[PDB]
């Protein structure tokens, strides 16, 4: 049985840290996705950077009861502002960052880089 | 401009669930995805099994995580075979295994997801 439990992976990615990995693209002989994420009731943060992928990268954002998280997606220059539970795709080469407004414990953003 | 899905979970049909699958991502979004992804919360469904034992022809992926560590534990059946889970863990489920899982232990804010892997 293929169990991985030394997770989260950290993973230097314009991010002051490395960001925590829950799938990475070499685990169980190769997946096409990789999946970075956390918690966001820690998270509610002054700042964060904008970055940019050579791949699509998907933010799922997700809360024990609908509505109980929201972010601020800055994409080239747009501000949108998110309320659980939503997907937004941010296409490959695009500068993107998230900021978290309100999040209770149990709240996640995962952000998923399509391969 | 910017493609964004907020009607969601996506309830979908799968072999042996007595009640649709709440979905995330599925396979036609954004114009093609190599993944999909199911689950939630997991906190109401301790002793609760979301589905008999099933079998994909995918692998997939199951995805246990919590705020902490240890605070959520699933029961893995695989092919007659009992694995428990603690959070935070990914387990492989190889295509034709035949498997479910039944929750042991979970916080409000504990989750397995599902991962369709095309
Ligand atoms: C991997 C990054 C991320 C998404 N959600 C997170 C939650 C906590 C820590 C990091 C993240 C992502 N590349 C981004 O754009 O922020
Ligand atoms: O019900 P989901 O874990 O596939
Ligand atoms: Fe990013
Ligand atoms: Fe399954």
């Amino acid at each position: 049985a293929e169990i991985v439990t030394a997770l989260p992976v950290p993973l230097a990615v314009g991010h002051h840290q490395p960001a925590p990995f829950y799938l990475t693209a070499d685990m169980f002989g190769g997946l096409p996705v990789q999946l970075a994420g956390g918690e966001l009731s820690k998270l509610v943060k002054p700042v964060a950077a904008p970055h940019v992928h050579e791949v699509d990268e998907l933010y799922f954002l997700v809360s024990p009861e609908p509505g109980q998280a929201r972010i601020e997606v800055h994409l080239d220059g747009v501000r949108h502002e998110l309320v659980s539970p939503a997907v937004m795709r941010i296409p490959a080469g695009s500068e993107h960052c998230f900021l978290t407004l309100e999040a209770t414990v149990g709240s996640y953003c995962f952000g998923i880089l399509v391969g």
